[PDB]
């Protein structure tokens, strides 16, 4: 009965003609202008590329196909007796820009529950990785190692017409997700719980429960964190680094194993998702240098001495956000309502009075709000997710949400190869005359 | 006496400071225009990076740091009786702008003999990799398994002041260039000569050489061919896929392995370095369907039905060159010189004739002359190498030297994260109308 492939199959072709259209009648018109100073600065404010699943807004945050997070909280479906969004629904929102219908969610979660198996040559690699080599590589390696099931590369190479493209990425999109929490799952026994097994999928369930049975977490608040999380690390635009890096090496034509791989090496960078694992240990030298209990003078002190010895305060500041990340406000609030005594979230609040103060003073950085890596870890240690060097890998299985649907369009719509051209300083100097 | 890292030490200020006075007069200065059709198009024609190492010209093909590769043949160190230049020579100029003495080419030399050495870690899992997993997959994984011993990673991790960044991605990417040849042998070694090692690294031969005794080859002409070909495959500017893959990880901060990694994920697509295995595959399933020596009619035909099916014809176009690629003639110069009489080279000189033709035909290339992924297979299979699935994987490790140069100077020169903007569809509808 619900069958998304077949919602996509009649999507598709309307989309095309619509952009087809506009195309025709503004594909030269000039939507921007490229400075010199754009070019060194990573190309800051320059539109780049369509992506069509999310849109952020400097002042407003995200938006997901239209929706805010308050209003994807209030719409999506929610599990039975639970308060926090299915990440299924926004799966599905974000594919088709339709908010489903809990039928429709509780089939995305029988398909990703039908479709969860590691072949076990990924099974092997894991088991003989070293306790000392980072999670975050674990998992891109493993993902890496999966392309051999690959119905994608297998299509590309019989020779499929560029038409059928879509279809081979939905299906390969579809079980990566599903693949997913085993693959993470394993890291976390491996290296904490070492001598334990992650289990076995229950088709009941919603992915996140599986997922928090295999990481073997018995409390229902924290499947509910788990749900959250999730639903909001999902997708943050096209020009975030992530996936920025999995429509690039997508659109070599690469299949959705390598694409995701790739987008997780450029998650795990200090600058991007890694910085959730950099508030945490910050934090624990901050209470360990200050001692739990800080004063505000101290706390002021001790931001400095970061800044002075030429490194960032993690969790703060953003690209293209110039106001406090709605991801940040959305996790203060389930804070409050879940573990409001909890000293480290004292720390991360008081944190939120005194840093942006400071980084205004020193003038450098153009955001000085807090970031979603700000709050995140906070409520995981909470639970007992104490490991903070594996925080990322949640973030990066909640990534392939977003990537992943976006993907799919991307091969659906046709769009080609990215390939920007690059100048020289010396080649530049000589375009305008020099300085 | 020679000391790369010292040469760096004084170059890296005054670049520094001759970019700071050239952006304080001409940072506002706009050097284009973004379009409609530039966004759809893959940022086709957009300007959007710098990028020091080479620069591209549509219709004169490459230049590294301002050579062309005749006059890097010409210019460059040869081996002792060579006459291909070394890839080691190409690597200081890189890195430096400057054209390196022999003696300071040896030197690059034995300190890339001296750093090669595979953690036990990496070597297991590539003794474990099932026989069907894509060489450039088991490539990309292993880059990412050895970042464990990052120490761009390591320092970062202990809080080293920003200013000091390219000492460390200047160490890692030596320790990288040093070890890919050993990690590349090893994947050919288990895939195509099983129960054999590759041996040992000689302090006292070229990288090529010892990278070509590793894969078991004796015939000398064979080692010219890869001096030549590790040579040429280095860099391609900054916005080729590949190249432009590292340099967006590496702008999040994650290590020289990760960001090598994730540019293997992209260089392994179709439209990408895949081609020069593609190509291959092609012309083998030609030469079956028609058999050795075809006619031009049926060679066209051929062609026709390749468009015909919603393929594209490997090694043929390009996003930037207009004209044929100068890798493309260089490889066939090789070949004159060599292997006159090959007949697949000849079957490769008899497409010369005809598919830029059938393109042109078609109307829909806008460049219908060869690419260097045309050439490069052809001299490969004449000297023994046939196995087609692993000539990315030599891409790859050429690939290492451009992408690393840049790297250090990335660094160096404080780039920040590259973070563009994008756009919906919708989005932009309403911001010009709509169509
Ligand atoms: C997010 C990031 C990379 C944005 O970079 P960018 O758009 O270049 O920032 P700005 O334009 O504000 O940078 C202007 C200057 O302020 C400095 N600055 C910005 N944020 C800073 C911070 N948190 N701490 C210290 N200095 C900071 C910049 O490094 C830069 O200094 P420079 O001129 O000497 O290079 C930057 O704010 C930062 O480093 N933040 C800390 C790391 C972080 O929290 N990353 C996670 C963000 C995100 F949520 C994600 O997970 O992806
Ligand atoms: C190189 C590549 C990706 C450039 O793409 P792009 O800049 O988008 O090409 P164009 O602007 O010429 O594309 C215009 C149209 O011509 C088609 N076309 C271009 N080259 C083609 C080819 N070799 N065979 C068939 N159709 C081709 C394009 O696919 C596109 O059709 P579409 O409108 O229906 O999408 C394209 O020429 C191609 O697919 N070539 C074949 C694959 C290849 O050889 N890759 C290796 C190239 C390089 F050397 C490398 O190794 O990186
Ligand atoms: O938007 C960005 O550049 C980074 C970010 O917050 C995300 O990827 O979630
Ligand atoms: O220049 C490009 O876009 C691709 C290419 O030829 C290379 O990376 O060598």
């Amino acid at each position: 009965s619900t069958n998304l492939k077949d919602v996509l199959a009649s999507l598709i072709p309307k989309e095309q003609a619509r952009i087809k259209t506009f195309r025709q009648q503004h594909g030269n018109t000039a939507v921007g202008q490229i400075t010199v100073d754009m070019s060194y600065g990573g190309m800051r404010g320059m539109k780049g590329l369509i992506y069509e699943t999310s849109v952020l807004d400097p002042d407003e945050g995200i938006r997901f196909r239209g929706f805010s997070i308050p209003e994807c909280q209030k719409l999506l479906p929610k599990a039975g007796g639970g308060e926090e969004p299915l990440p299924e629904g926004l799966f599905w929102l974000l594919v088709t820009g339709q908010i489903p219908t809990p039928e429709q969610v509780s089939w995305v979660s029988k398909e990703w529950a039908k479709r969860a198996a590691l072949p076990s040559h990924v099974v092997t690699m894991l088991d003989n990785f070293p306790t000392n080599l980072h999670p975050m590589s674990q998992l891109s390696a493993a993902i890496t190692a999966l392309n051999s099931e690959s119905n994608f590369a297998r299509a590309y190479a019989e020779g499929i017409n560029r038409t059928k493209y879509w279809e081979f990425v939905y299906e390969d999109a579809m079980d990566l997700i599903a693949k997913l929490p085993c693959v993470a799952a394993k890291i976390y026994r491996n290296l904490y719980r070492a001598g334990s097994s992650i289990g076995a999928i229950d088709s009941k369930l919603d992915w996140s429960h599986n997922f928090t049975n295999m990481l073997g977490y018995t409390d229902p608040q924290f499947t509910e964190l788990m749900r959250l999380y999730l639903t909001i690390h999902s997708d943050h635009e096209g020009g975030n680094v992530s996936a920025h890096t999995s429509h690039l090496v997508g659109s070599a034509l690469s299949d959705p194993y390598l694409s995701f791989a790739a987008a997780m090496n450029g998650l795990a960078g200090p600058l991007h998702g890694l910085a959730n694992q950099e508030v945490l240990l910050w934090l624990s030298q901050l209470q360990k240098d200050l001692g739990a209990d800080a004063s505000d003078e101290k706390l002021r002190d001790y931001i400095w001495n970061t800044l002075n010895s030429g490194r960032v305060v993690p969790g703060y500041g953003h690209a293209v956000l110039r106001k406090t990340d709605p991801r940040y406000t959305c996790q203060r609030e389930f804070a409050l309502k879940h573990l409001p005594s909890d000293p480290m979230f004292k720390l991360v609040a008081q944190l939120y009075k005194i840093v942006p103060n400071v980084l205004l003073e020193q003038g450098k950085a153009k955001n000085p709000w807090p970031n979603v890596d700000a709050h995140s870890g906070v409520l995981l240690q909470y639970y007992g997710m104490t490991e903070m060097n594996y925080y990322t890998v949640l973030f990066g299985v909640s990534r392939a949400l977003g990537v992943l649907a976006q993907l799919i369009w991307s091969r659906a719509l046709g769009f080609p190869l990215e390939r920007p051209k690059s100048m020289s300083t010396a080649g530049l100097e000589k375009l305008s005359a020099g300085g």
